[PDB]
């Protein structure tokens, strides 16, 4: 047994995959661990895909992991030009004039390469079906053939499909060993539904004015609960930076 | 995906139709882009239609547009009545004297023409009944039909009658690509209903003296909230003007 | 259309019965139009009733029209006394000398048919009673059977009694046409309640010393708020005067 | 409605008790009236009590009424000492002297019966007793059993107790026409309570030097408000006389 | 029957192995007697196998007990993690570093022995399997071959299997005397199951936030039920402590 | 018949053994009558036992009545500890301390005698055999050879074993005129069975929290059916105590 333990405690990973601009969600949390489901929730447009976003870029940008992108409502396009403009601490999406001016300027091709040149990110859509497998398929795919590190299911609303799917999702976490996050809708603890609190290992709500705050509904494996802290949005870069609340 | 975005980037409309009369709306909602929902609401008497009434002159009259009015409480000559005071700065329905001069002068029929001898506004009335898809229906001929760029829907006041009338709201507007404008009454964001703010894509409330507050209390596209500014009502022309406080 | 706004704008009565004895409450609402409801509030003893007879006086004595006044709290002989003096620019009420004096004189009488010969007022009383449908009855009559222009509701204060009974009173107002002024006791705008703010039209507040200021809390038609100006109370006439504030 | 008016005019008393000592107060007030509860207000040792004794003194003495006097606070010795010296224009208690020389000079019986040998004043202390119903059945059987025409509260200082007691005396004295006058001690209108200020139809308020200021805060009946004159405290005497301030 | 009684009396054992941490615990059940069954029950990640853990660390410890762990879900040396850690007041499983840092540093061996250095606790895993003889067999062997004096089952999640086994668990329980305690997993008393309730002993529940409340569902041999007490569990050094609630 | 009626009337017993402890069970029952067979349940801890047990105390204390307990489940040494504690208001079985204190004491034997000294109380057990007519032979020798008046059968839990039982025990009753109280375990009026409900001459029903509530199933003789009221156990004492529910 002694041995047995010995090998065992050096042999634990403990710290997962750190998160990003928030002080604090690591110490209750420890990051992401490979097996784990990561859920994050909150209210529709509370900021739930920016913070997941921005903890993608990190992962694959510095880091040096694989993320694989798997958007079920918004396209490839939509989603790259986020990252895009995320990566360059520009929103894209509010300026007609910045778009036109850096596809003509040549910083597009340039900021393109410069974020998908290399193999580190996967973005997949059209999964718009409501085939489990399928999507399923796809997900073994993005683990095994391009080899990601982190997978991040983009996203989720709250019968069998979600509990299934859930079941399924955490099966395919466990067995794997990879990350997966997942954004889910919520329209407190109970706010979800019986696998979507039960499979998922840390659950993360955002909460905003009604400055956005981080609360851990749940982490099994540290079982430390609460707010971990508070974020700043900057509607300008549209990077939720860490606040001082 | 590289062309897959760059076509993306160069065909994305960020900026919609651009608002008037106060200073910071177009700052923090872009304008009302086609396919959204813009949701005009607060107390009964706080400038709702006059405020509305002027984006419409605007968008008709300036920005080459063709805009259709549903009115479901009051008639189309009160409305006629109330754009051409607009249109020509000054308060009929306040000047006993006014109606009775210009008529006889002529400047009546000079101002009827000068605003609907063209092809530009559609005022329709007379849907007093409590049926949606009656509704619907006239809405969706003003758009094909009469081409409208833009619709207002005067007014609606907060069951299924309001939660299916709004979704089917929203679901002709994204459909058609017409600009939706909706006068809700309310006696904050929860003081509206589910659909009510859930469907609608930008809401902007105004708030008086208990000069009026220019509240953008939602904007999914932008995601910009908080106050855009202030107007000061001109009680001679009747036109909300933009304001120094 | 062009027609129906035409005859629409020389059919609209705008400037309803003008009201007297303060400078610029005119200016502020355009008069009383019939089918509205005006409520006149105010501290108790601060004058609500005098400025209301005064009212009622020139409505009925100069505009040449038919005035009726229903009492909840006081007598006939009590108001006709009241309406008899400031006729005649007394006050019998603070005088056991002229009341002596203008009885033997034949005055009285005189004062009596000079004011009450005709079929102008319509005094009525005894409605003690906490029954609305009783008053409302009464109300109709005084309209359909005594032809009254303005009917005058003296007094209310601030449930359903009041609630209903507001939204009896102005469902009786706005199909009959007549005037139907309110006075309701106040122990601002919420110092009332729901439907005695809602229904009201026009709510007038006096204000005094803690000369009368005169602030219109409410005007639907014109939207014009604000303090419309002040009156001196004539101590030896009971007649609210015009002041140079 | 004529006769109706006529009896109403020729039936109606406008001129109540007259009050004594200050010249103004009658002409702001038009005396005591049956029915209505007098509240005689100012600062500790401001002359309260005085001014009160002195009206019930003339009331019962000249006017030929008679007067309950309900003491609170001091004994009826006192009382009656404070009547006898006022009534014989000296100040008993500042004078050992008197009071001794009075009792074997037999001034004192003689000042006793020209005052009490009479049934015109009852004076009944012993209220200590902090409850209304108590003192209520105490006030009726003045009015009734002793056939006061007058009644003073001596005195009460500003809950239930005092908001239920004025609503109690404001009751008796409108249901038996009795003249009350209750004295309250203030530590302007505000200076009071609800029901002080709201039963309460006619408020006296004396004032000194921070000579006495005689200010009417309130008269319903008549509605002349502001101060009514002053007076001038004789020390030697102890009588408030009127002043030529 | 008198000497039959007496040392009936002076031999029967009423207060069994004392619980800690939770001040009120031993006043409402008594601790833990031999040959009964104990259940601890609660919500998942609740706290069933600190608390236990805890119970077991002290009697094994301090009150000098032989203890078996027969854990069903996770491993040896996960359990022995848990064990050295909670006896050296650590959280292992949370710190990579002290891991490390304990294991070159020698702490670890020092530890290990100072823990299972001597032969009072016996961890055994494996059970995996569905067999409950098998798993009998294996209880009956800790009891007799390794003379445990209380033996833990970790865990049981709510047929026969539950049924058939709880009724050999407390057969065990009660014809060899030693303590049992049972871990099940509940997703109130009802929340279990017919023979997990009815052959249980003794049923204590911990209840959080939706610091742990502890409830002592059910108490044969004291009938004494309610909760007994509350516990803070220390997240640094992962021991549930008395509490002051 | 008249005579017939009358000493009829005159000999019939109506009232039996006066129930203790709940206020209004003797009311819906009148007590317990000989040759009856009064039957006790409720689930297993609810306080079958102790209700009993004080009946039987009262009964053969205070009543004078020799009293026959047979236990089928435990043991004498226990019963009689039980009727001990009860009978000096102590919990003998909770108390290590208590029962070490009272043996050197030499309370014990004095509580011994002060209860059994008298030939009142009869306590047999080993009766462990499922064999009815050894049973019947027991209890025929209790009444006969004993005088007992009231014997308790402790206790019986729900074929013929039960049935034949229950009618061998009800004839027992009948032929004898002994009271017949038999404790039933119940694992509403259909919890039972065929003999059990319809043999049972009165049926009692304790029910607890999911304070006792006393519910009278059945009661031939009186046919007052519902709950008799309420009792509340005192922890410290053991004695089930009237309650002001
Ligand atoms: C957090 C935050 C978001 N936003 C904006 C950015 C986006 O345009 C929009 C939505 O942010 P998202 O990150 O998309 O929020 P969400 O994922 O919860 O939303 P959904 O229900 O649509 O899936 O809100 C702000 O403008 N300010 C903020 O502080
Ligand atoms: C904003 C504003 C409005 N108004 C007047 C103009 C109109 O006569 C009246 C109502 O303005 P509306 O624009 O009709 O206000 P609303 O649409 O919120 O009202 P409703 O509940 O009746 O649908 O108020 C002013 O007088 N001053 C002002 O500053
Ligand atoms: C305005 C005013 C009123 N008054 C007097 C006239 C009346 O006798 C008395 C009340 O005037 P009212 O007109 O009766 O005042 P009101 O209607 O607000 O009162 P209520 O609560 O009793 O219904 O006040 C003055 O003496 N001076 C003034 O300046
Ligand atoms: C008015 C006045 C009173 N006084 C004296 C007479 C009395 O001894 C004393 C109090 O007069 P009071 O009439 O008792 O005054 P009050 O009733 O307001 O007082 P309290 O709070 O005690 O009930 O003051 C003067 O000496 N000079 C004056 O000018
Ligand atoms: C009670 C408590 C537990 N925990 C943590 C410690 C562990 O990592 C985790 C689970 O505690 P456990 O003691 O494992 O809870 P449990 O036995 O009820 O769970 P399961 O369903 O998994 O068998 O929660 C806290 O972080 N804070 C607390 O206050
Ligand atoms: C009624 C009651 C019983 N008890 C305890 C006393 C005993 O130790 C235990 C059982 O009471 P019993 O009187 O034995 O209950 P029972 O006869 O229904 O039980 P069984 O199925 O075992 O035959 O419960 C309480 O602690 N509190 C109470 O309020």
């Amino acid at each position: 047994m002694r041995e047995r333990i010995r090998e065992h405690l050096s042999s634990e990973e403990s710290v997962g995959l750190l998160f990003s601009g928030c002080t604090g969600i690591n110490d209750k949390t420890l990051g992401a661990r490979g097996g784990e489901v990561i859920m994050v929730t909150s209210g529709s447009g509370m900021g739930k895909s920016t913070f997941v976003r921005q903890q993608a870029l990190q992962w694959g940008t510095a880091m040096g992991k694989k993320v694989g992108l798997a958007m079920l409502e918004e396209s490839v396009e939509e989603t790259a030009e986020d990252l895009i403009g995320l990566h360059n601490r520009v929103r894209l999406r509010q300026s007609d004039s910045l778009k036109r001016e850096i596809i003509e300027n040549g910083k597009f091709d340039q900021w393109f390469d410069e974020l998908f040149g290399n193999d580190t990110f996967h973005l997949y859509d059209s999964f718009a079906e409501a085939e489990t497998d399928r999507l399923l398929a796809k997900l073994a795919y993005m683990r095994s053939g391009l080899g990601c590190d982190v997978i991040i299911l983009d996203h989720i609303s709250i019968r069998k499909m979600i509990d299934n799917l859930m079941t399924k999702l955490k099966g395919f976490a466990k067995s794997t060993g990879v990350v997966l996050v997942v954004i889910c809708h919520l329209k407190t603890d109970l706010r979800g539904s019986g696998a979507l609190r039960q499979l998922s290992d840390t659950i993360i709500a955002l909460e905003r004015n009604q400055l956005v705050l981080v609360r851990i509904l749940k982490c099994r494996f540290t079982g430390d609960t609460g707010i971990a802290g508070y974020m700043e949005y900057n509607k300008e870069t549209g990077w939720l930076e860490p606040s001082s609340y």
